[PDB]
């Protein structure tokens, strides 16, 4: 009858997914987090260092979180298999813990009663979707567990689609200058799997690997072999920027690039890709719901066939809105 | 024969304790950390965001850390009881994990072969020592497990001793404006035991409780009932400041306060308490080995009996040196 | 007929005063800033690193700034005497440049045609007002040029008034942990008048003098001789906190302190002083319009007569609102 | 007889140039800064937020700065033409104010008695030099006034020279993720010439233009038309990184790129270009004297002909050393 949602992991993305759901009239029926009891959830949801106080009412009673009079069951389970999704009637589950990334790890939600799962991160094997790029690849009958890619991939893929369809990308290399996140440390500490990520996040420009540019070639297969990249983590709490250096097949004077991006923004990618010529900086995108905001004046061309294109994203807020848009899209299609 | 040391928990304090030991010719024979293998220890020890590259040679071989040609056994045990302290011959153990604070929790080191333990933090029950204040209270025959207090207590106690002995402290209230630490978060996340400490460390002035001012009254009993305080955590990676507002028994014109602090610095507290009149700010104390640096010009008096006194400390580096000074003192006394 | 306002110096305060004036329906008829032409004023007004995009329309035409269809004359004069206030019909002028602080310096606005001047900072000699504390001391016939004090004074004075009137303040010493401002530097540079204020704002805890605590004894003369204080500047862009350590005449158990503050907040100081028991940190007060937000749980008492009281303020936003409230009050009273 | 130096503008570069000169035994005979009297110069020189306390003695007497017993005349002139260079016997002048960039502007030093001028920034017209790249283009008889380029150019040019000479650069596009500097603001303020640079430095990723990548094609003319780039300013106080995305003529497997860079570092560019494979972040280069430190593991290749190369630089310290190396080179050659 209606889209109902459950959120596993009430972190940055989990909480801002809940905000996005409220803004978009999507029913959340449960939140599970083992480290956050209902009264503490109220606090964490209401006050936000980056995105301000929640505009609305937040309370708890009866082991529930109450947002603007909508009651939300709260569970405290450490593993997906333990979560009582059947109790709240087979909701679509957002898997936002960061620790259950494979189809196998995620499927424990399905066996615990979830109708679908959207992993809020890239998956080694779940099929991957970027709204505005390949969401039509979703198959209601055969895809119980999907991935909504990364924030970075949601920024690059829409831009890469427009540039590729208009000019042809021969080859590209991406850098994202990216805000620090929850996986990083306040001071130099242990990160055995990626030593540089242990270094103090507030003190350092930190190079990091990312699969996000390659991930674009999974959602736009015709770019296979033509894109990769890396990241720098820097001392800002939110908002990131993509810097795509690409070699183009057809002549691409910069005025022609701008006309293509503007047309995409105003039409087939309205709400996903935005276009600006203002003299913006990162804080200007706090709370912006777009996946990718093309910065006309920040980019530079060496010539008509070799350009550096710049596009912003609120990696927390934009991505969280895409999770909700993907959920809603899945549901309309699952009515087939 | 000689002081030998083992370090449990190769974090900020563990690593800077090792630096301090090298600077002071103290033999470290083992480091245990379950999350840091020998080759990774080399990296973590050599490069430091706050205190620069280690000036010397750092390498590994044979499952050992080699600092300036001194070989250090590396263990990888998750619990004190598992650590083979007997293997390296009953060393004095620095317990710097932050998780083994009681006499009971710490004593597992003794049963695993440690001669003594210095907990690098306040303890609910271990006796507590501040070099320059009460280290003579140490009893070789009856104190296997001690605490070296907190960084803040090592800053306040020496100042409080001088002011109290010269003027009489009727009552005092302390604020420490304190750098963020490893227990804090890069972005708003879970801190169930102290909700405010979960809020993004780089973004916020964060009020926090601290027992450090009261802890001064344990190491200077005559101040019992006369001191307490609180903290603000702020967006700096190291160096903190004590702001002691006190009501004094005898007239204390500020010139008289300065003469007392200077005399203590030049004599009975040389190396522990320092005195400055320069126009300093926090970065000026990076790497400073003193427990407490009195800032003459930052303080203000309402009158001769009510004053606000300001004193700095490198909470990482100064404290780490005091751990080493306490170890060395214990050892000279344990020869009795 | 109506309150009309001119702003001299379209900086942090100047711009946020315009925001406050729009929010409160107060007519701004001109802005003067020699370093900001109208088109640039649109940009600076529209986008704000700390307080988000202006919610409304911002444009320029005909050498005017147009905010939500209200047209604002823009002047570009380097000195008050040069500004054509007569042209926009004798407005009340906000003097927010930071450089015209005395009666003598500010009186050039009056001779250039301003009806009144409110200096957005303490003055060596203009009379000083804190809304909710002493605004009734304003005399329409004899005070052309007034001061609205500092952000810090506006935070401390209302709290001090409540505490003094209920319990009696014997003596007090204040610290404010304060966000950096426009007078500070990005990296170590020249500050000949106050050397510490030249040191990098983002890197340091910086001790600073402030007359703000003494200024409270100007606006509450019964506190003369009983209050002073100092400041620490820290690496946050906005929001500050007052820490008042005070000896009280009547017993003041903390529960009684809280009832006094809550009753003031609900009644005679509604909108000026607020009361909270939530686990707040500084970002929680971004955009808060109160002069003072008492933090119940952050404060600490040594005993019933010696307490540390903690109160927050958005130094930029709250203060800017008080400028507008003072303008509006001056005008209703100037109708006499 | 000997190289003697005068510094105009005792800022970040000016002060660190004096540090470099002490480290390298180069005689500084005068410093001019109108905003810094001798006693204040002691303070600014002695204490440094980013590079620690000066290791040595710093004092003033007789209107002189005394660093390690070397006496330095201090002048206080607002314009080059006013400075008494003749009084200290025709020194080589470092022009580090940021405001006298042209041949015409800088030539007032020559007529005020300077033997040579090195402008510590790019010039619209002075010839430009990068040590290790084109210093041999200097002509003692015809070049009174030269430029030492920018920090960024000094990082990119040596790397570009190596890569171009080994593999051929077809085309390249550079991004530098760059620490904030003295021209930026603590909070959103006026930057009429470049609006984005006015936005709060500590809060934002800020896109900026830079001529630095083009400037490399001035110092390596064979790259004309083949290189340009842009910048992001980010919230770190010092140390920056170059990200060069380039198409190469000959196949360049990454292993071959690394051997070329290592062989340059060990040989013809010893001291200018360094090579690392450690897991470094920006603070790891504080105080590093190299112009360029190639980060082997941070770079990424799409294929053998399309690569992203990553190289670090302490924009303050490394560049300052190059000023001193250029002075010393100019002098040995001026003996002709
Ligand atoms: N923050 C961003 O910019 C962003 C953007 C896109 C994708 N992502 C991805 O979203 C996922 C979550 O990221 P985040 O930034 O919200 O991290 P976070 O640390 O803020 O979120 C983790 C939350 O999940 C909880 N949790 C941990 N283990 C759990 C378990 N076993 N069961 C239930 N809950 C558990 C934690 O309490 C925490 O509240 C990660 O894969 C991350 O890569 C993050
Ligand atoms: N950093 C300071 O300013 C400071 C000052 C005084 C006291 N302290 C105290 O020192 C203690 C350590 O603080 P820190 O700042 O070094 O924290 P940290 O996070 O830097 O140190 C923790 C280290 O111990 C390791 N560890 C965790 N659990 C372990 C276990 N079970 N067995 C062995 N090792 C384990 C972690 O890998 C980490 O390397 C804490 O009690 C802290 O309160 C810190
Ligand atoms: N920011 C705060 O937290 C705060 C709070 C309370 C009071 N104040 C006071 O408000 C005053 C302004 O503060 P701010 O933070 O907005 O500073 P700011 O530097 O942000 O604003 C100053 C503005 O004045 C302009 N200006 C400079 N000289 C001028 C002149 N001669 N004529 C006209 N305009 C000129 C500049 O262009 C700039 O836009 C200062 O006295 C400050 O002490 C600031
Ligand atoms: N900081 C870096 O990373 C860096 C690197 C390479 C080049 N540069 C260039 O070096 C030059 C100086 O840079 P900075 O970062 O040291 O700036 P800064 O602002 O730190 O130093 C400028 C100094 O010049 C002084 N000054 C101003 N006007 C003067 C005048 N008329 N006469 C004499 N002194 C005057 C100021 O008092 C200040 O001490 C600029 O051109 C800058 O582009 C900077």
């Amino acid at each position: 009858r209606e889209l109902t949602v459950g959120i596993n992991g009430f972190g940055r993305i989990g909480r801002l997914v809940l905000r996005a759901c409220m803004e978009k009239g999507v029913k959340v029926v449960a939140v599970n987090d083992p480290f956050i009891d209902p009264e503490y959830m109220v606090y964490m949801f209401k006050y936000d260092s980056t995105h301000g106080r929640y505009k609305g009412s937040v309370e708890f009673r009866n082991g529930q979180l109450v947002v603007d009079n909508h009651e939300i069951s709260v569970y405290q389970c450490k593993e997906p298999k333990q979560i009582p999704w059947r109790a709240v009637g087979s909701p679509y589950v957002v898997e936002s813990t960061g620790v259950y990334l494979s189809i196998q790890a995620a499927s424990d939600h399905i066996s615990a009663g979830a109708q679908r799962v959207v992993i809020s991160a890239p998956s080694p094997d779940a099929p991957m979707f970027v709204m505005g790029v390949n969401e039509n690849d979703y198959n209601p009958g055969s895809m119980n567990i999907v991935s909504n890619a990364s924030c970075t991939t949601n920024c690059l893929a829409p831009l890469a689609k427009v540039i590729h369809e208009r000019f042809g990308i021969v080859e590209g290399l991406m850098t994202t200058v990216h805000s620090y996140t929850a996986t990083q440390k306040t001071v130099d500490g242990p990160s055995r799997k990626a030593w540089r990520d242990g270094r103090g996040a507030h003190q350092n420009i930190i190079p990091a690997s990312t699969g996000a540019a390659k991930a674009v070639t999974k959602v736009i297969p015709e770019l296979k072999g033509k894109l990769t990249g890396m990241a720098f983590r820097v001392p800002t709490p939110d908002v990131s920027v993509v810097d795509l250096t690409c070699r183009l097949a057809q002549p691409a004077p910069y005025s022609a690039i701008k006309e293509a991006v503007k047309a995409a923004a105003k039409g087939p990618m309205a709400g996903i890709l935005a276009y600006t010529e203002d003299e913006v900086v990162s804080t200007d995108f706090l709370g912006d719901t777009h996946s990718s905001i093309f910065d006309a004046k920040a980019g530079i061309a060496l010539n008509d066939n070799f350009v550096k294109l710049i596009s912003w994203y609120d990696n927390e807020y934009g991505y969280s809105h895409r999770v909700v848009d993907l959920l809603r899209y899945m549901f309309s299609r699952d009515a087939e």
